[PDB]
């Protein structure tokens, strides 16, 4: 058996190393925010939310895991406290990343009201419930679901702990019920699932909204064809009846009502010249809609299916960041369950247990880098405050 101060002291120089880049990091994402204008949205009060979460991973709850891992001996319920803060941590970055979900699910299925119903005094009232919330779920043990009344006092003995005092060690205070049903099963996985299905629903109502919006100009040109060849009033007024339609459904902030002003009235003169049985100049005053159709309505198409782009590669970001949570996590919530479902199964490995609780710590680093990669207004504002 190696002296233990040599497998503690790889552990605890990577859980500094990850402090110093979890603080260093989301420093940054603080500053960003705070000095770009552009950059203060709803959407990025709760990036912030979690950068805050973030950086106190480093400064408390990566100290306090290298010191738990001592087995010190403490009072109980202040071993509890050491032991449950970081569940706070996470459980708060749980409701922020639930909230830009369901921000980016506003901006995409109403945006008409968006603005209206989201506001960034409201953000900052959401944004302190849920860390309030935080610290209930993630400190219920020490409201008594908690091992305190059953001290393993032969390890406590050994240790020489003063009475009153346990060998202070984290599955050995912190009941692995509450981990597993209360913590992983309510309060981490069906989150996650309800975010999977937040982000489900917001890639399908881009897809069909791009559809759409395919489908009213695809819709215009082949009416435009149909008169073009047509026979008689009739079907002219047909063709151009399925036109207006589909001009008053893709109308649903001045040149862009102009170009529908102008088409809409286009088709419908056209309309009368139809009704009273003048077919080739019905025809003929549908072709200079070909006209309008080059110089206005295909730039707002165009520029519509610009934005929706944009929206989804927002939500692909957001998207990432959540996914990255779920993947550093889940080892650890796993071994709980292993430990606590299998009693004839053999305990994790200690080595193993280390590797999860870093992994998890690891989270911590990664968001800053996903903003700079892939949101190009926080990669700016890095460069500019890096430079200067
Ligand atoms: C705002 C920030 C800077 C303040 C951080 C306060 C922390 C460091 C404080 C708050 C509560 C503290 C202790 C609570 C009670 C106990 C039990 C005792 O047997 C050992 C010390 C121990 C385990 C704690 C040590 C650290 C402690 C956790
Ligand atoms: C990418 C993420 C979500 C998947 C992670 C899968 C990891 C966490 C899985 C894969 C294999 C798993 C277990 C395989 C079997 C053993 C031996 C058993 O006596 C204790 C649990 C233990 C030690 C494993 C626990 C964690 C475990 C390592
Ligand atoms: C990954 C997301 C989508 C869902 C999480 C699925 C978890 C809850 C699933 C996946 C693998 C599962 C089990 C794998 C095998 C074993 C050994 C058995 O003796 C007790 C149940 C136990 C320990 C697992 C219980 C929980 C289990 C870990
Ligand atoms: C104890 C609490 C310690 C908390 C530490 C981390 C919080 C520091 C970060 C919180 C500051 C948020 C900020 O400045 O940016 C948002 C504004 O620009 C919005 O307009
Ligand atoms: C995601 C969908 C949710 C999946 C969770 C499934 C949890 C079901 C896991 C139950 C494991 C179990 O019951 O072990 C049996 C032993 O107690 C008997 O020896
Ligand atoms: C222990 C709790 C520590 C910090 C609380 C979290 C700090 C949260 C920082 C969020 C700040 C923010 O989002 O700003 C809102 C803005 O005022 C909208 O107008
Ligand atoms: C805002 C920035 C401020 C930064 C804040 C720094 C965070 C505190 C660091 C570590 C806390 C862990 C300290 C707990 C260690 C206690 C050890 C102990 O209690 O020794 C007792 C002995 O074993 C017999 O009682
Ligand atoms: N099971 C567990 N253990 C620890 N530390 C104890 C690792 C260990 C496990 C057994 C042992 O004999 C000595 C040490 N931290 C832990 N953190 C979590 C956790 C936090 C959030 C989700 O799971 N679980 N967890
Ligand atoms: C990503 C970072 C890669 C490095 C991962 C190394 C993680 C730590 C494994 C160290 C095993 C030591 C067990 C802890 C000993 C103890 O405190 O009781
Ligand atoms: C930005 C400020 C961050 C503050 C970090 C403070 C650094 C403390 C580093 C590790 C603390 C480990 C304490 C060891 C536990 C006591 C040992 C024992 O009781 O046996
Ligand atoms: C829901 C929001 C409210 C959450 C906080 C509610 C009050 C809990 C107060 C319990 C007092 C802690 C004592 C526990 C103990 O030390 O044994
Ligand atoms: C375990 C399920 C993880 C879901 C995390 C949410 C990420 C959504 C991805 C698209
Ligand atoms: C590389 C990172 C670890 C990858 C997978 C770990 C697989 C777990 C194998 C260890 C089992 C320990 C045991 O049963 O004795």
């Amino acid at each position: 058996g190696a002296p233990p101060i040599m497998g503690s002291s790889v552990y605890i120089t990577v859980e500094l190393a990850i402090a110093v880049l979890a603080i260093l990091g989301n420093v940054l994402v603080c500053w960003a925010v705070w000095l770009n204008s552009n950059l203060q949205n709803v959407t990025n009060y709760f990036v912030v939310s979690l950068a805050a979460a973030d950086i106190l991973v480093g400064v408390l709850a990566i100290p306090f895991a290298i010191t738990i891992s001592t087995g010190f001996c403490a009072a109980c319920h202040g071993c509890l406290f050491i032991a449950c803060f970081v569940l706070v941590l996470a459980q708060s970055s749980i409701f922020s990343l639930l909230a830009i979900a369901i921000d980016r699910y506003i901006a995409i299925a109403i945006p008409l009201r968006y603005n209206g119903l989201v506001t960034g005094t409201r953000a900052a009232g959401i944004i302190a419930i849920c860390w309030v919330l935080s610290f209930a779920i993630g400190l219920t043990p020490m409201l008594g679901w908690n091992n305190c009344g059953q001290p393993k006092e032969g390890k406590a003995h050994s240790q020489g702990c003063g009475e009153g005092q346990v060998a202070c060690l984290f599955e050995d205070v912190v009941p692995m019920n509450y981990m597993v049903y209360f913590n992983f099963f309510a309060c981490v996985l069906v989150p996650l699932l309800l975010m999977l299905g937040v982000y489900l629903r917001i890639f399908a109502a881009a897809r069909r909204q791009l559809a759409d919006l395919e489908d009213n100009w695809e819709t215009l040109n082949d009416n435009l064809k149909v008169i073009e060849k047509a026979d008689n009033a009739a079907q002219v007024k047909d063709a151009l009846t399925k036109m207006r339609a589909a001009a008053l459904d893709a109308q649903k902030m001045k040149d862009f009502r102009h170009g529908f002003d102008i088409l809409v009235g286009q088709i419908d003169d056209a309309l009368k010249l139809a009704n009273e049985g003048k077919v080739k100049e019905a025809q003929a005053a549908a072709e200079q809609l070909k006209t309008t159709r080059n110089a206005y309505i295909q730039k707002y198409l165009e520029r519509a299916r610009s934005t929706l782009q944009k929206e989804v590669h927002a939500a692909k970001s957001a998207a990432i960041i959540a996914g990255l949570f779920a993947l550093c996590w889940l080892p650890l919530h796993i071994i709980n369950c292993f430990t606590f479902f299998c009693p004839d199964c053999s305990h994790a490995p200690l080595w193993l247990m280390y590797l999860a609780i870093v992994l998890a710590h690891t989270n911590s680093v990664v968001n800053p880098f996903i903003y700079a990669y892939r949101i190009r207004e926080f990669r700016q504002t890095f460069r500019k405050i890096i430079r200067s």
